[PDB]
């Protein structure tokens, strides 16, 4: 028997751990221990996103989780959307303890720019934002952007190749968030030796209608991955609209960090 | 075609609306309308269950749904387990608003005994309790009893027949939840002339692990219904395990009120 591994799986604002549900399954089927993080104010994480104040408060239960694994133990680390950021984030504080980080439909930040430089350049272009819902909420760390998706949008930008039942099943579960572009246009550049030492790779969905291939394309071109996997008809919502062929892409980025 | 009726659908203790995410879809495809409540302290709501102290509070967005519905419309109204005693005390407030009671592998109250009787018997037969976790916590008005349950017991009382996808989701959003046993004993009992005025049915599961076939008897003997459905091969969770049986179940009850 090849030897399995752990994987974390990330999720992206507005969702949370219950987007993995297909996903999990299947890699555990296969022989691989799994981990699906609840962020700070997502799924049914008991705060409010108002609570929830910067990007470092979202992102705790991610470092807990690292943090509390054992000695020597090394993960394999996806972040979806801006699960990308987060995993960054922690990358830059646990690098030893993560094989490669998985950038599945997500964002992929530098160590040159900002934190908030390739979510700041995606939203200068974004497209129709539809029925969603934004509001500010003011606090001590300055003013927070939220957002609250509507559900055309949902069904025309992430879900549109999810069957009915998950898109039904997104919108009971979905709740306000944030992109914490302030916070993140605010901090410190990503480390070289930290994030920037780690090993990665990039997932994409071919019909993600929120992350077009264009835009991956300069992200990876401002910050390159040892490799690049596709799955062929995806939606934004890969996990959901293509779980088996997300299954095969991670199996083969297991097999290729073996050992 | 026939004339197409609006279901308002009530979750379990410690789940939330998204129970329902398969049978929704399936009560809209055959051009009904569909409200799934979200109970208070439940699925995504950020309110901690220790917040909601009795069971009207916990109820209230069944109640706000139902004093929404515009001037002489009504519902065939399902409650599921705990959502039994939820669809009895909406049905005393709003009994000119229902067309049936569905009561779907659930807690059916009389109008004779104290509104606790059928889950204190329940509590004094169930031996399976396992992993569960109970615990109290004191309110101004008393000691409220609270649980949450434990995996094992999931996967052996509520979901065996689940896809194991549903028992992962189910895994990661159950909630500690309550019974509000002590706030229900203390309450008025249920009224003739409100809740028992009103048409009821009773949908049972072949294989409930939880509420067992036997003690639905013993319900049904202290109150009548019109009508008992059985859903051949359903788990507890029968909208999960059997959703296209239960989808036939609730379109024979709606063609027996021909609203
Ligand atoms: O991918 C996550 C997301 C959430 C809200 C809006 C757009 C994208
Ligand atoms: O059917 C709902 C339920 C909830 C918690 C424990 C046992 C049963
Ligand atoms: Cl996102
Ligand atoms: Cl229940």
């Amino acid at each position: 028997m090849e030897r399995k591994h752990h994987f974390v799986l990330v999720h992206n604002a507005c969702h949370g751990a219950w987007i993995w549900y297909k996903l999990k399954p299947l890699l555990e089927s296969a022989g691989h221990r799994v981990t699906a993080v609840e962020l700070a104010a997502s799924g049914i994480d008991p705060r409010p996103i108002q609570a929830v104040e910067t990007v470092d408060e979202y992102s705790k239960p991610l470092i807990e989780t690292l943090k509390s694994l054992p000695e020597n133990e090394e993960v394999i680390l996806v972040g979806f959307s801006f699960g990308g950021i987060n995993i960054a984030l922690a990358a830059d504080i646990f690098p030893a303890k993560i094989k490669v980080l998985v950038f599945l439909n997500a964002f992929l930040p530098d160590t040159t720019h900002v934190p908030s430089h390739v979510l700041d350049k995606l939203m200068e272009m974004f497209g129709g934002w539809g029925d969603t819902e934004f509001s500010s909420h003011e606090t001590r760390n300055g003013t927070m952007s939220l957002l609250k998706m509507g559900p055309k949008f949902m069904k025309a930008r992430l879900y549109q190749n999810c069957p009915i039942e998950d898109y039904e099943l997104a919108k009971m579960l979905h709740r306000q968030g944030s992109f914490f572009t302030e916070d993140l246009s605010k901090k410190e550049k990503f480390s070289e030796e930290g994030y920037g030492s780690v090993q990665r790779v990039y997932v994409m969905s071919s019909e993600d209608k929120i992350i077009p291939c264009d835009f991956i394309r300069w992200m990876i071109d401002n910050f390159n991955v040892s490799k690049v996997y596709e799955i062929d008809g995806g939606d934004h919502m890969v996990m959901l609209s293509k779980p088996q062929k997300l299954f095969d892409s991670l199996s083969a980025i297991a097999t290729d960090y073996m050992g």
